[PDB]
């Protein structure tokens, strides 16, 4: 596996406008929103699950990448894995998408897989 | 559990006014004080404690988050689990509520499990 | 044990104003020094020894939280118990008091035990 | 093996200008972009690999200081080795570089092996 | 062993003026330069190794206290032990000094061992 594979879904020129932080069956979790930039389009929203996934060895880096480019509202390119989580009330009222990347977005094209 | 479970409870557009950090049963804990961005109610107190209660493998998580908003004065929904302390005197200082999620807001929605 | 237990000691409407990072006896330890936001009284040093001390297991969070509020200088509701460290070079140099708890503060009142 | 063997590469009066996060085969990793400080030159690229290569160890500490000069934007040195990474689409999309040091630079000189 | 120790050594009055991270020896190291902070003297450079030496415990302790103190540039006593590191091109490019504490410094005087 890997944030650049095609399989998964990636968002350029984001911001990231919400950070939510708790606990699902004995596991930190955090969720972000993302929106375009220049605001056009729907948002995107994205959950890592500490204990849970191929991904939970990433939890820490990408929770504290989110903060970051959430402290500052950069433009960021966000990578996902989609229809991942399943607890329904949970994908309601987040996603089900696993996120799986962070890329800075500071010049011509993001700094990522694209 | 989680979170967003129906029998927790959660208060929206709360801003975070105080921070405490100290030692009970030996577990590293930290509280927060939240009251209303429009200076109505009364304030919301709640605490989590390292290794206690169902929360404990999220202590970490929450305390950088609570430091974090507490630094901003952001306004936040506040997510907590009545009735988990029950050491008598912390009680009285601070609260039984344990801290199980924070959400941040725009001025029209906050980002976390609501109804 | 409680950091507000009676036979502890506090001190409010203190400001963090000295940070020290050091090791002693194979643990790290630090100690902060505290003075009146107004300017009156004498000075409150207190430190955290990581492998020493009912109140060991605290000693990061200790250390995260004087480092926060010696970064802001807010006035702080600083708790201490008294008479634990015994080196007395290192007594002299800092003081016997463990520091057990961080409290925030506002004009009157501080958010902790009292 | 150190940072300041001759087998590795380094480019002095860099800014890291783009960061990325993500995780390839179980492993988080970082990336890095810097340029010139003055606009000459072409960007440098690295990447660290949380564990794969002899550079697992320092992960932490160099995305914890990439993350730091990057919120500075202060001239660095960066010591990569060249030709360790090896999945093209990786390699295509960052480099074949792992970041293995990171050294502060004043006008005239950087502060690590050269 | 101490911080404190009389057979440690001193410098008060600096700032720290350079850093770097790196890794040597399965051990990621950081070393940091400090110049008075009225610009006599000659410059102090130490540096502590992850897993190595007696101050090994200290390691995250002592690279998070001084990169707060290289952020703000302080006035700061450094504490050291010579003559520990024996790598000859490790020690040619910095020095054999272990980074052992560190310590605020008012005007007046330095809140740490003298
Ligand atoms: C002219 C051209 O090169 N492409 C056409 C574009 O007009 C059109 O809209 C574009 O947005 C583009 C961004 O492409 C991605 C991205 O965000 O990087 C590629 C992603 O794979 C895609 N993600 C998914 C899950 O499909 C993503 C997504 O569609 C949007 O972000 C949703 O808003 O778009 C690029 O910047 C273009 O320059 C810009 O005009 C895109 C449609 O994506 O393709 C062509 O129609
Ligand atoms: C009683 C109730 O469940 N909801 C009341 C509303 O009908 C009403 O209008 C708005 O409610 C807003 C959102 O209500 C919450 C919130 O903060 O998000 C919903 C929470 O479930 C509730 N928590 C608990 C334990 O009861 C929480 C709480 O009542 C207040 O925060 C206490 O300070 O309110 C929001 O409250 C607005 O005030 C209002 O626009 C009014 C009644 O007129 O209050 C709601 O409680
Ligand atoms: C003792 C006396 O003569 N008068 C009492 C005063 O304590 C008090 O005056 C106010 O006291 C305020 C807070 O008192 C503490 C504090 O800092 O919170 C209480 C602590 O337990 C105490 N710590 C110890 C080890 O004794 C601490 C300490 O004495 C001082 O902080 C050292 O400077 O004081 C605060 O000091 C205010 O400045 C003052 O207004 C009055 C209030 O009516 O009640 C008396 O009991
Ligand atoms: C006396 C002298 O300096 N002669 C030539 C210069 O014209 C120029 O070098 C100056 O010094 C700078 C240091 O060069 C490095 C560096 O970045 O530190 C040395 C590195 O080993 C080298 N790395 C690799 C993999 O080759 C690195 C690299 O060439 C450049 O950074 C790529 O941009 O340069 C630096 O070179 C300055 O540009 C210059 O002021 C150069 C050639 O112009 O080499 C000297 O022979
Ligand atoms: C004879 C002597 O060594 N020192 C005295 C002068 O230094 C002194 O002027 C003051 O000295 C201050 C420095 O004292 C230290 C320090 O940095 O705290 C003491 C340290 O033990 C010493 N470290 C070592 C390994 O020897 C350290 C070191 O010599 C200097 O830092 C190197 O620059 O100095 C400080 O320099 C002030 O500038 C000044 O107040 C005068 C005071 O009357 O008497 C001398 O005996």
């Amino acid at each position: 596996e890997w944030t650049g594979d095609k399989t998964n879904a990636y968002y350029s020129d984001e911001v990231i406008s919400e950070l939510h932080v708790g606990q699902i069956d004995t596991s930190p979790y955090f969720c972000i929103k993302t929106v375009k930039a220049n605001g056009s389009g729907t948002p995107v929203v994205a959950c890592a699950v500490s204990k849970q996934s191929i991904w939970a060895p990433s939890f820490k880096e990408l929770l504290d990448q989110a903060r970051y480019f959430y402290s500052t509202g950069q433009s960021v390119r966000i990578h996902v894995q989609k229809n991942i989580w399943t607890y329904p009330l949970f994908v309601n009222t987040f996603s089900a998408n696993a996120l799986v990347g962070l890329s800075s977005c500071s010049a011509t094209q993001c700094f990522g897989p694209k």
